[PDB]
């Protein structure tokens, strides 16, 4: 709903993020191996406290339930571009929060970091997310062929993208 | 009258963090409303001896955390300092702005021995530029599209006040 | 069916230490049954980012610590990995061997994208070499007097299984 | 020709590399700023000596004249994919060398590194980069809109790729 | 002239820099104290070698003579702004290289660094400096009152500024 | 010949090593990538100067020419085993120095290092290598199936091994 | 009274010292800015644990109430001289403990460190302290003109002093 | 004369500084021990490169002959006051240079550093130090009793001062 | 009894080991000074966590009572030799556990580290231990004359020894 | 008889600190009665392995902290050591001096194998120089104005005793 | 003869020491591996500069020709005992030097170090090591069975000793 | 003579120091072992460069020849005492430079270092040393019995001492 907010990740939030980072199936559409020790994650978090090339956001409702995660990575201040990554948690999915949350990472990228472009990557075989993004104003700019090994085979992905004005206006 | 002003300590940091992740308060500082505690704590721990800033916490007599005030970029040759100010939204509209701005000019001019104090303020903050004008500040600057805030390029004033006019 | 497989954490380490100081279990790994927690903890803390190994903990649904499984010497050119396995003596003879070996080949072949998996197994372990044979492994090696264990020089098998045959 | 070879980027080759990373003409198509200290080149070079995620190639002829460079970067060892890029030094361009150099690299990635997918990012306003790349076998899979700011203004670039599949049989 | 080119500052140049930072005529016009040991200068360098908020340029002619120093400082990245500062060696002044070297500077920022605003601070009693900024398109936006104490007295400086739009177009 | 002697690897030799580790003909037969900067090589050295699980030998003739490299690696200490590897410089191949240099190697391990087992891995399609190990007393014990990807293709290698007993006696 | 003692400062004592270091008015006659974070103080304390150039003493009664602070700083073992600094706390002042406490810092400087001279600095505009010191045997040796910025203006101070014998005898 | 200039103390000037810090004649009035390693001079020099609390001046003539030094120390930026001291090398004393050197320093402190008060500590048994200092405008504000042990015995020193007030108008 | 086990020393075990390291009389037949701070010991323990040249074992019964300590030191993997050291605690002595425990350090040295020789050192004036060792298969190989200062005078000691087969067979 | 002597540990340090800030006890050691715990703790942590000193704590059977005894400047060539001793004022005049001095000479001569033990004692300590004389020590030194203590320059004795005379 | 002297092992003497620690003939009786980097020799040398537990002696003649070495190791300062060993460089063996060298060492240990017991470990298959050692006064106290693996096979060594007692009176 | 001057010890002098500390004739008379590597010497130096409890003097003649070494050690600061030690190079002995170099030494301590007591320790069987201290005003105050083991035997030394008063006056 409108109650949904975003907030900078925090050390208190690191069990909730670990639990999602070890879920084979949540992690399956992020193209990332489900194996992170709470030691490795914790330490990767600390090493990156001051890395200005990312914003990692924890997603919350009103009753203070952690809904999921929005991430901006690969922020380049020269070309003004960033990669966006969203995970809604197992217990918070199929509830209709996607549109909202995706739209606050643009709101953020665009109304705060003054970015020129946000781009994502999405499995053609997760053809629910691609309609979600479309319906937010993202257009397809590449059919990456056999990019990422997911689940026993090489799987294709769509690079999608929305520009700053487009969102802002 | 009941409003004291004292240095920033450690069990002050969850006050600061809170306000530091608020859009409607940070924008007025132009800053980005993203700072985790780790960042906050660690950046605190690195300036602990930096003699170029005075970070103050505003308290009442009941000792409840009223706001903060900063004297940043203190340059000891030209004796210039900037002044930013924040009242927590929960102590706004109480008539605390004038008192807290004068203690800040009272610390700068009567303790630090400074020559200039300067602030930057959003132009769209029309009931605020007055405040500082009303405290003896005068615009010297119309900054065209200094800060990108809330979707667009925006203008802020550079205002200024000297020891010569606050002490005299 | 009820057996999950997940990365090695910190409040896992008294499980590991225990088994790591057991003769009748370590010998089957050829290793020495001497490792204190300090050694264990500190060596853990030094490979935390080593991307050449995947150390997994076996749990049930009741979440009781069933065993561990390791993918060590992962070489990303030849895509070969070794596979060691341990079930705590208190979950032995329950019929857990096949399930846990297949999840290990399922992690190696379908997540890591590996070409080879290889294990070493005592020759005197005659109801075990079968197990892996029975899981699609085939001896390529009779290692003459590789490991000194339990008083004498002893032989182990080098067995192997490819992504080509586990996926097909 | 056949004289051209690739080898490990060494410490002594950094006054060669600095000079090309400070050239506006070369860099502005590599999409990176034409600015970098020898000190930023060498210290960044020292930080990455052990990084199994890249191979950095100084290209030489038969008389050891420094011709050009070749990177293979972002070397992921799950998906087995990398990014491939190439400069040929202003003094050795337009001599029919690019293909040998693309080939050698794809030979290295595929017959040695064992990668599944070599991909390159190429600008539309560089029509002979696109072309040479097609000749060598690369396929476009993308057209990225105003993805990089380059010389006054936002420009599109293409993505093009070959698989181990395609290169080891032709 | 067309022989003036900008290149990154280098260690082997840091003696030339040293001579301009310990000269009072030039550093007055930089609001900064003309005292800086070769060790401070060089330790400061090493300290800011990876620092993305500045670009420090040496200026060469055709014969590899050393001309001057262009700097872009406080490259802010949200707001896309830098402050521009310059020194033309004493021996090399009043040959009309200024405009071409303020030109090169506006070029970098706006064509490569994709910044919106270039801004400087120019001493009101250094009007030569004032009149070189105005022909390159700078506009006054602040009259900073008693900003710097210099040669025994507190002076005024002008903020002047030029925007990306106005440059290219 | 009797002029071939082993001595510890030295820093001043590490250029000679450098030339064999960046050569593809020789490193194929070492199951290892022919790419290694002088900095990796030399930083790796310093890293393993006190490390008791390897002995790294340079091989000299009478005239102090540099011949080759003998290594003993993974000197395990419970089980008394090492793996033996070798390279004879290209210029120095096929003069029949091999046996004497595999000989010296078996000598060290078994007479000074009191190891029980010497073992190697030899590329099946590098049979010259195979036939040099068998005359020095090595016995095959493994046919490692598709162990190394090399020149575009996954190959087989032989484990071969020789025991302390069989050497001395 | 005679019950008053002195004891080396200690980490347990650091809230009591902080509370005095942030009192504009206690700190006003010490010429020192009232702004020390409990972090800065704590850290300055640690950095100086072994600095033999100071003695920092906490002042206590019988019931274990912390009365104030006596400090010796700038101890020079060549000329034998030190600066003395006393603060009695807000809740312990106007009680007649000054004479006593001042006399145990001499007792200490003189009977223990074997110092030759103790000197202080005192605002002419805190003309209660100057009579206190006089009445302890301190004589005036300079009228420092406009030394220290206190409270909106430059204020004068008396350098005072008592020699070793003078005290000891 | 007018040829004399002050500049930043550099690494190369420390064999000049060592030699004066090891001279009993010079130091014994500066109140400091005539003993210090080059190693103690250079390592202490390295520790203080960034210290905004001091300015250390090598004085030179027109031919860059090393004449003397000048410190301004204890540079407090609330009270805006400092201590000022000066040696003139044994080979360039008694040539009428001291005033230029005091002036230059007071020019630096007042027209650049922006200090409110420059103070010096001078010995009674140095009557031409007291004198030169008066000529330049300094006022005694103190007479410190046996404040320093110097050559066998305890000696008094005076304190003398000028304000920015007095120097910028005369 | 047969219930007796050995286990790698551990940080929890360090009061029990300290208490024995400060017993003049237990430490008297170990030729070692009874003075180790729990700080020195603790720190010596940490420094040696990964030193492969020793095994320090804590001895336990069934009810989890710490019986004493067995130590292997000076393990040399080239000659295969080690020094063995046993202490049974004050409250666990004269109970008949010696034979057992000595025989598990051989069992360990011989069945696990694959050592060739274990040797000890024993005061001729502790002529109970020498019969204990004899009765375990240790033979005397030197009468060290006036080796170790124990209790006011230079005392002689027997170097004793048992070989691997001898034990194993 | 009931008095044991053992090494200095960590939960010993508030004993030591206490005595270390006492004038009437430290003076007899000539030392300065100023040492904070931080100094004490940290200097402890730096000599933990220094094999030139043995710092002992005196306990009774009831295990109450009776005093301390030190063997400092142990030189392993000349085999000389100094010996300082302190009984807490609350265990003084109990007749503990002789027993505790002999255990110290018993540790030095029969464990450390030392040749000399030497102590320095205030001359104005006339019922103490006797004590050590009475334990076999003999003045070799009248140190003129060694130590400044309690307002004035003062003399101390250098006394000495050898392994040759304590063992024989 | 009387020209021979011992002195502190210095940094410059390590290319002399390396060469003897890499000789199979010399080392194989010292019971240590004939293998060690200059880097392992120098870094181990750097780690032990302050170690009061050893004295390491380069032996020289009258013309400073490097003759041989001498260690005294495991220098315990309770029991006052040490291990003593000695090499004489292949080019200066069989010239009647060993005794002087053993003597000098026992002079150092007993008249300077003040040790109670100097002990050496000697191999049976070195009958003139045993012999020379007896001549100098050393007594066997042990015969250690197959204590070291040396040249293909396990060998026994003897232990031999002299006390300060015996050496300071003969 | 009047050409003998003291100056601080310097790194470039530390070879001269090296030659006196490895000479047995001279170090016997210093109660210290004539063995000290150039690395120990030079690492010890660096360690005590800021250390205020010693002054280490080299002694030069007019021609910059290197004469000897004067040291002041254990400069205690409460009690104002140092120990004085000296070496006159062998080549430079018995020319009557001693008194002037013991003189210079007493001069420093008492006129610059404001110490009350100079003390030394002189080997009873080194009476030449004894008779040089007595004419410079030293007085015996201790006969240290069997203090140092030297050339095979434990000797006696004299404490001798001289006071500030007696020097100047």
């Amino acid at each position: 709903n409108s109650q949904l907010t975003l907030r900078a990740l925090e050390r208190g939030d690191l069990r909730f993020i670990h639990n999602l980072n070890n879920n084979r199936n949540i992690m399956s559409y992020w193209f990332e191996e489900p194996y992170e020790s709470f030691d490795e994650l914790e330490e990767l978090y600390n090493k990156h406290i001051h890395d200005n090339a990312e914003r990692r956001f924890v997603v919350e409702d009103a009753q203070k339930n952690l809904i999921g995660l929005v991430e901006l990575i690969e922020i380049n201040y020269i070309h003004r571009s960033a990669e966006f990554q969203i995970i809604i948690a197992p217990e918070h999915q199929g509830k209709g929060f996607a549109r909202t949350l995706i739209n606050r990472a643009l709101d953020y990228s665009f109304t705060i970091l003054n970015l020129h472009k946000i781009y994502l990557h999405v499995a053609v075989e997760n053809p629910k997310a691609v309609h979600l993004y479309e319906e937010c104003g993202f257009v397809e700019e590449g059919h990456l062929v056999e990019e990422f090994f997911i689940n026993g085979r090489y799987q294709d992905v769509k690079r999608m993208y929305i520009l700053q004005s487009k969102y802002l206006n």
